[PDB]
């Protein structure tokens, strides 16, 4: 009746896991392990509606994260641990070679390995998640599926793969751009699709995903057609700072003035254990982080009005920071009056900490926001391979 | 009637105009390029004939200048007696150098040490100065220089920060300084004429198109953002997968990249050539697909910089002012922002002549040939009157 998946997501510092019927969306666990090879090495989850943290002892990273997840966690629950029918991992990078989710087997495993010039930061991080994965649930060895955040935007013509570089550069080499959170860039579109009560083989749309990292499609009769991962280019390159080493104050002037104030997605970025672009030294040191970043991604935006050839639908805010921060929508949206723009602040405000709106005034362009589910996607693709 | 020598100085090059500064008149204009080659040459047009001979093999700046003063102006002693002023392109003032200054050895100085943000311009700016010093004793205290990014130094710190590290900007200096700045200046005022509005309310995107171009927004009639130098039609360590990331994503060049983190550069350049370099026709399309792709995606960016109101996109250069399909194609995609071509208009506003080439009732696009060397001479005068 239910296809139950278990979810890995493992990047440098961290490890965000799930369990989720794959025909439902049903979720029967989630959770988040973070500062990694850290003192404060810790384990936050969620299961039969009850929230519970510990700590996973000092410098613990992947290999502990799993064990406590199979050994603590799922030592209670064996029923749970029984339902498993496969394994979902979040790769970043698959490439050219493989363009869609697949069965995880020696070569594919090569494949991450040899793509490990791609977000290098998260390059050993998949592979411990993978080989702990592997060991840990040894019943579900030929049952583990990768999911590239590349893939959907694989669509990509030249045009827009293409550097502005020789040619050479991608005939001989094979250079080329690729793109970030297309698991999540992918979600949105089909939800997106259904708010606007449209077919999304004719939907236009440019969808914001910001969280860690940051990325920016444009999205031509439902497929992507051009993305960039600008807005945060360090990304997967270098570590920034943990918050919890800046000062509080600082931080809590960060997150006032990116809108996330009340008046999984949302642990994650509130997270002192989340990394930073800068070692900000003061309050006015952030605050100019944060207008170059909505200055950036209001760039961003305009400039795939030229993938619309002529129709723009509505753009889509998503991740930790897009489904949150009410100011960074405002204030980006904000510098696209010329475009037709303007926000309605009570329905921004509104659209926040999990809720999904329309976040534009009545009769001014679409601007929506859609909390992404990456997870499901993952699990759907999961069971369906090894189906 | 108040005559200057304008002069461009590059490593292998010198391109050379003597220009009225009152009401544009051109007197001279040239190039002499190859240097440091078997094949140095200089082109020039005069008396308004097209002439061209070589300077001898391994020829440079000296003998550029030398040839000027002895074989051009040889025949022509009331020229170089009614030259009044001598003014350089330079190419890197960064934030100290905010508009035009006559050069004295603080200058010379100023140019020197903030090289290493240009440092294959920069040098050749100061061989230019040096023999231009000697070429033209006459003028040793009338030398102007004219800093390609003076005119972007209106740009506020939300644009001219890159997306890193603050320590780079407060510690390195690492900014956007902008290219072009001439040119986009010299637009900007035309294109308030054209519009029939005062330059202060003017908020327009400036595609300056040709020798590695760049695209500005103006708001105001001033510069407010601007691109990296774009990529001319003709296109135990670290990844080079991750260089090029770095150098699209950040908009910075490989080398500054590279940098932040006896000319060999010329010997198999197209001077040194009579046949041509083939580029064939799928070649050239895609090529000409990806940088029209890329123009589109800027002129959309500054939208951002518009605060509402944009009045209208301006082409200009080499290619800005002279390549119909490069507006075309560019203009094409962004229907969303309300643009259209106009074929005929398009055409019209070819080889030196100036239009609007959007259709009617859709956001102006207009084409302005720029004069960079006016610019030039206007400062010059003006500042050693």
């Amino acid at each position: 009746s239910s296809k139950l998946v278990l979810v890995l997501n493992c990047g440098s510092s961290s490890l965000k896991f799930a369990i989720i019927d794959a025909v439902n969306g049903d979720e029967y666990l989630s959770g988040l392990a973070e500062c990694f090879h850290l003192p404060e090495a810790r384990i936050k989850w969620k299961m039969d509606g009850s929230k519970q943290e510990a700590a996973l002892g000092a410098g613990a990273a992947h290999s502990e994260a799993l064990n406590f997840i199979v050994n603590t966690i799922l030592a209670q629950k064996p029923e749970l641990s029984a339902q498993l029918t496969a394994i979902g991992h979040r790769i970043v990078h698959g490439g050219e070679k493989y363009t869609s989710s697949v069965v995880i087997d020696e070569s594919v495993i090569q494949g991450i390995k040899d793509s490990a010039s791609f977000a290098p930061l998260h390059n050993p991080a998949h592979l411990i998640g993978i080989a702990e994965a592997l060991k840990s649930f040894p019943q579900l060895k030929d049952k583990n599926v990768a999911v590239f955040d590349t893939a959907f935007h694989q669509t990509m013509p030249e045009e827009s793969y293409l550097y502005a570089l020789p040619y050479s550069l991608y005939k001989e080499h094979g250079v080329r751009r690729y793109g970030a959170h297309g698991t999540s860039h992918f979600y949105v579109t089909q939800e997106a699709a259904k708010m606007l009560n449209k077919p999304v083989e004719e939907l236009n749309i440019i969808t914001c995903h910001l969280g860690n990292g940051g990325s920016v499609s444009a999205i031509r009769n439902g497929k992507c057609v051009d993305t960039s991962m600008g807005l945060t280019p360090l990304e997967g390159l270098v570590m920034g700072t943990r918050s919890g080493d800046i000062d509080p104050a600082i931080i809590f002037h960060l997150h006032d003035t990116l809108g996330m104030s009340v008046d999984l997605g949302l642990t994650e970025v509130t997270s002192d254990c989340r990394y930073v672009e800068d070692n900000y030294a003061t309050k006015e040191d952030a605050k100019r982080a944060m207008d170059v970043y909505c200055h950036r991604l209001a760039k961003y935006i305009g400039s795939y009005t030229a993938l619309m050839d002529g129709r723009l639908d509505a753009v889509v805010f998503t991740g930790g920071i897009g489904e949150n921060a009410a100011m960074v929508r405002e204030l980006s949206l904000g510098k696209l009056g010329v475009l037709g723009f303007e926000v309605d602040h009570e329905r921004n405000l509104a659209a926040r900490f999990g809720k999904s709106g329309f976040i534009n005034k009545e009769g001014t362009r679409p601007a929506v926001v859609i909390p992404t589910n990456e997870e499901l996607v993952i699990a759907q693709d999961a069971s369906r391979l090894t189906a």
